């Protein structure tokens, strides 16, 4: 070998069907999607450079909103990665803070470590990793969770990536209070959402993962429901939308309920329809 | 089975009988009741959903003043969901904060887990779930039991519902600082009553629950007061009202125990007359 | 049975002979004692209720100032419980802080619990209660039995009463901080003693508790006295009494011992005169 | 029995004797000395009264400035209680609150309860007890000690007297935060020194401390001093005594050793001289 | 010997062949290899000196930016001290704060020590060491670190030599704070990187880092981009410089897998065109 | 006995021998050593008169900045009080702050008091004592050491000699907050030197314990380099001196190496030529 051929090891990693597998399970949010597909191709190119003698460097951080795709983006990172050799055992490990830090003074470096063990070969996924620095409480014992985690995305590399995640705003302060971790993240992804149409596809996506659809006049309902909603005060975004699909929710078993023609299928008790989400008080004014 | 008789389970869960019994054990609160009318229905859709293959998510939060219904609501919600077969032993475990959190370091992760140990396959009521953030306070280990309420509320779920419960702002402020219940809660239920006929309801509802009638002379008589007191300082609403009827119930003890006509009966000793109120500085100035 | 003779239960049960005990055992404070006499009739109708089928509450706060009976009528409550089948064994069992709160970290729960014990069947009785909430303090472990204490108060009803007593202003303070102690205490005393008849009464009885008497002419040099004291700086009410009693006291013992007609006898030993109050330089100005 | 001739018990009590033990030992302070001549005259009669049938109430706070003689006067306390039946061993326990507070958690308790028990039968003598109370310090953990201290000055009495020392402004601060001290002291005895006379006064203690002597002329000479070193800045009374004679007594030593005539005896070696007090720059100016 | 031939030490320590190794080992920063050089030099007088009889004194302290050379200097200099008969081992321990401070109350003393023991005859290489100084965090023991070390500097020397390095802002600070180590780090060495050319400077070792090569058409670009990058908002100097040259890897990553000529060689590579660079839309306005 | 021979003392102690033994170990600080021969000259005498029946009082402070003959005054004193039979083995033991205080919770009194027993018989030197007293910090035990000190200092005295020393206005501090230390200490002694002519001095007793020399023409090289510094920013005294000086030896030894006549003496190795100042950028400007 002298020269290499990329498309041979894209071709032959399978990381094409993994990037294909991310595209079928992602409603379209093909920002993000294209931002991987590009990490994708770095990663392939880095690892054509390793194989011609030129240890790498792969901790990343995922950083946007709730319902972005963070976590199901992650699990397709460490299929890529074991696909490009950079991980033995393609499998994520999603931990919170309360998984790697204990009460007891002394039961936290034990859990950390043994969170790692199970880590080792495949990703570990921090989400709202900032939570593991709080000074705010006494008697937390993050801070050495925090010397663990950081020892290992240095030393112990080439058997284990890290992956921090969560909102933006709180995860740039956590490195002004932590540094050394911005110099061991190679990767910082942003996932963007909100607009209309991004509400709407969020009301969507949060509708699929329940089992239940809207009929089209429900769909245009909702859009109206959402320009209206924006302009009153406390607009929540994603909130708001979970709140609105709840109640929306619990107006199509009333409606359901109350009805009763007799037996009825999957269809009518998956359906939210128009009356469901025009019955609102954000209609009438409030 | 292809399409679903929600009457059929609705009569054959005897969860109309749970409905029924809250009726008859709430003095009317039809506000309230119809919301938990309404939820029954989704609850019972939900659930002719799941049986035609379409894990659900439970856990509920009731906010309101003291004396609303939130507890004996909470009893019969135990109830209907038993009988909707969500939960195997529907029984409540009703706690505090202090039934949670231990003062020694690190006797709080056993008494959270083994409280939960006896909520397994029933409902647990965190009364006022709020003061187990308590950050004010050193020496408090309050935020170990959050985090294990919280890991519970995800993972375990199919063998426990939680209801947080307690005043409004106070709620709302905690899922600011702990957010992730805000998502873990699909049942946000409002507590209403003050207006002098919401204060009048409570001191009826208090008097129900220490067998004493008033005499209609005496329900005006404490109308005149109520609509007097809150115009002098330090109004505490319900507060104000417990202890009018205490003095009132002192007073009434009084006249009794000095009248003395003879042997007395249930009716004599369970009514509160006008001049036990009217007796009052409030009706001097005072 | 079907009517209750009231007085058939107050002459039946030895409540009176208690009350009785109380205007002999407490120099008079008829306010008060007027107040503990018509508790004892609610005390009676409640118990006469409890006879017809409609746990009682019984739980009682005693504020007011140093030397007001708070103790001496807490005794006697625990008699006229015990009298009217509310509590078996009618004693009263009188703690502070520093009976209920240990040093070490966990050495706080079993001596709570074991003042409990001791207190089973009869009263319990928290002198200067708040002090068991010093959240100032680190290391002092007091929340702990402020949970036993309120999950007590609560739970395990009909073989226990508490008294919590003290200070007013910082009474009302403990409740705001340990909210559920107000609705757990059905009975607030106040105690009340400032004006100068008012200072003029605390003499008397803290003369009578020391066993002194004061002469005519001397009654009316402290009457004297008092007026001028109020007037000067740093008036402490109460302390300034004690101060002027320890001072005269001190002033009557060397006029005898400097006198010495010959043998003396209690009239003399016990009599402060109206030299021992004059010579105060209150009296010049100062 | 049936009076009592107060003239016997003073004479046969020995009181007189540790009266005079006083006068002779303690250099005139006459103030002090009447006021403990009046304490004995109310502590006669108190205990004249108790053997008529009318428990004293005994302990007392000592406050003023290091060098007024609390020590001295406390010792010789112990020994007129002693005499007077109200102490069994009329013998004095004097302790800082580094005997009383033990470093480590817990090891506090054992070590105030012992030293309380060799202090049984006599007088326990706190020297500047307010050290006792440090919430500025974490880790100090005097507040146990208080509450031992202080529950043996009400329950446990008849076996104890406990003397609070010290400077007044911070004993009083210590009775504002520790309240129930002020009423369990019965006798709070000013201890008086400063005016030149006073402050020759303590220079000649000090000398008689250390068996130093001053020629007359040397009086004069620092009475001279005196007067000019209270009218430059810093002047610490006390210290600056001290400091003096610390720098006088240096050059007594210089001007001998410089001399140097041959053998020289106790009284060439114990005096100090005009030289050595005039030398200092005190006289030039500064 | 009277006189030392210096050239000789110099030419018979190999103390010459480290610092060729330097040269070689370090893209040019000749500022600080000079002052290596210089205090080379010293080292040696300091050596001769010491063999005609007139211990040394060794810390020294290394202060500037991430990729300036500490690291790889202090790697030279355990060579050079140990060619100068200074260390035994001439081996260099690099440690952090988290590999001498140990979470657990009294497992911070042993760690240090065992560390101290493997850096024996050595250098000990303390990176960040004012991380050690952690007085913002509780139950942090960083302070018995400090000791041990600080001890070690004094007591323990002629075998053991300290580095501290990091930041010189932050360690100016450390040595306010922890005052003895001014007078025990007899080197301070500052190592210099800000302006365009030191800005392109670190671009291009970090790039060398990566084994990556720009054209010298993308040079012009970067020299173009860092001119418009520090006039943007948050210039965060070496950060941004990272940033920018991680997005070019990322572009040329990109440019190369959608060209696909066929196969391509290392320079292909290693290359970041000048497309790579020109691409951002810091070129388009932000 | 009946008279005393001071001289004989004197030159039968060997104390002269001791006080020879400072003059000339002691770059002249005659200021100082004249108030040690004072202070000498008093120690006998007091020890005279013990000698004739009239326990001593010996603790000190020694007062003043780095480089004053603090330590090496500390060692004559052992000597001295040894030879003045003050002291029975007289030997000093120097200690900082981190040879008292330990890290963990109660690993403090044990450390001071083996600290102390390793003390008796001589002198405890505790350099820059106030550091003891830290309740800036939280978890530092420093309070114990203070304990265990005071406690000793009254106590345990014929067995024993304590010197605090350290700069004034901290050690003044200090006994503000930790008072029983002013009344302990019978001996302070101030430390004087920053003018000109100190500064210089400084320098020389500096280059005197590393075994330099100045050429005449580098000394007045220094005396302006001292001049002009002193008027450049963030001025450090001693430390602006220090460095400086390595500077000159850097410089020094890199004249030397780049020379290289052939072999070079120790006068040649020990020298400081003007050459080596003069290079100062403090010439240029900066
Ligand atoms: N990009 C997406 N495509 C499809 N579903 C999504 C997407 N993003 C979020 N969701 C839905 O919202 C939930 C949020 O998932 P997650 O990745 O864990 O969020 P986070 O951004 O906090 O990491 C998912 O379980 C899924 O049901
Ligand atoms: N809606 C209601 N209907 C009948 N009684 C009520 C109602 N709300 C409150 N009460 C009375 O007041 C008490 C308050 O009960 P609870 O549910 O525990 O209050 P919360 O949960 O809001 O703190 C009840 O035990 C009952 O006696
Ligand atoms: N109402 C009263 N009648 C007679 N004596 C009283 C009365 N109140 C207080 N005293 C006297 O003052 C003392 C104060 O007693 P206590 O009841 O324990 O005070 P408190 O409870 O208010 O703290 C009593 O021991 C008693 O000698
Ligand atoms: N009234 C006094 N008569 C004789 N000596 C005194 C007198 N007061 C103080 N001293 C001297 O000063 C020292 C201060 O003693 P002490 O009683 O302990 O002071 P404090 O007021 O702090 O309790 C004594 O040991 C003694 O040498
Ligand atoms: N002077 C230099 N010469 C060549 N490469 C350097 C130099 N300084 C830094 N680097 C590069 O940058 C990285 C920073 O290394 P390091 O010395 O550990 O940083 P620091 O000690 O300043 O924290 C090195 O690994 C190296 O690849
Ligand atoms: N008076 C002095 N005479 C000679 N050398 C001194 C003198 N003062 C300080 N030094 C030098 O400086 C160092 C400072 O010593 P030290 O007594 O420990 O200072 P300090 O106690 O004031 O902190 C000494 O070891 C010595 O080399
Ligand atoms: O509180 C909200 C919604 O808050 P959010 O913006 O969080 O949804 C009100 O608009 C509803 O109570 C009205 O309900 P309805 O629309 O059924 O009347
Ligand atoms: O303190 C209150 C009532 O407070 P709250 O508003 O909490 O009831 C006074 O009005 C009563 O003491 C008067 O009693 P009465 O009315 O019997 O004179
Ligand atoms: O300090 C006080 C009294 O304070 P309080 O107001 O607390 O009593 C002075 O008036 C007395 O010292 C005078 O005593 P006499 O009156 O015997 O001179
Ligand atoms: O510091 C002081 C005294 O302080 P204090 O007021 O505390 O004594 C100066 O007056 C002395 O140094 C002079 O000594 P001398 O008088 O021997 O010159
Ligand atoms: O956030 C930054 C860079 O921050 P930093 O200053 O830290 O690099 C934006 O300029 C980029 O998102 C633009 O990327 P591009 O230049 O590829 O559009
Ligand atoms: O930082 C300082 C000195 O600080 P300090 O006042 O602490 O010495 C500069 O003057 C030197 O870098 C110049 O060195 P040179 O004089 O060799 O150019």
């Amino acid at each position: 070998p002298t020269s290499i051929d990329l498309r041979a090891e894209y071709e032959g990693s399978g990381a094409k069907e993994v990037l294909e597998e991310l595209d079928r399970e992602l409603i379209g949010l093909k920002p993000v999607k294209d931002r991987i597909r590009e990490t994708a191709a770095l990663l392939l190119v880095e690892r054509a450079r390793q194989k011609l003698g030129l240890t790498p460097t792969l901790h990343m951080s995922f950083t946007g909103n709730p319902g972005t795709g963070k976590t199901t983006v992650a699990l397709k990172m460490a299929g890529l990665l074991h696909r490009l050799g950079y991980v033995r055992k393609g499998h994520l490990v999603s931990v919170t803070r309360d998984d790697l830090v204990g009460q007891y003074i002394g039961h936290t470096a034990p859990k950390t470590k043994e969170v790692l063990k199970r880590a080792m070969g495949g990703v570990l996924f921090i989400d709202e990793a900032y939570y593991l620095y709080r000074p705010d409480n006494e008697r937390d014992y993050g801070q050495e969770a925090i010397e663990i985690l950081l020892q290992v995305m240095e030393n112990n590399r080439d058997d284990l990536v890290v992956i921090l995640a969560g909102y933006a705003d709180r995860m740039e302060n956590f490195f002004q209070s932590n540094p050394g971790f911005r110099s061991r993240i190679a990767h910082h992804i942003e996932f963007p959402d909100y607009s209309d149409e991004e509400l709407f596809e969020i009301a969507g996506h949060m509708l699929d993962d329940q089992n239940y659809q809207m009929t089209p006049e429900a769909e245009t309902a909702l859009r109206a429901y959402i320009g209206l909603r924006r302009n009153q005060p406390h607009f929540a975004n994603a909130r708001s939308i979970r709140n609105a699909l709840d109640r929306a929710r619990l107006r199509q078993a009333n409606r359901l309920f109350t009805a009763s023609s007799g037996p009825l299928d999957a269809r009518a008790l998956s359906t939210i329809a128009e009356e469901d989400i025009r019955a609102s008080r954000v209609f009438k004014g409030g």
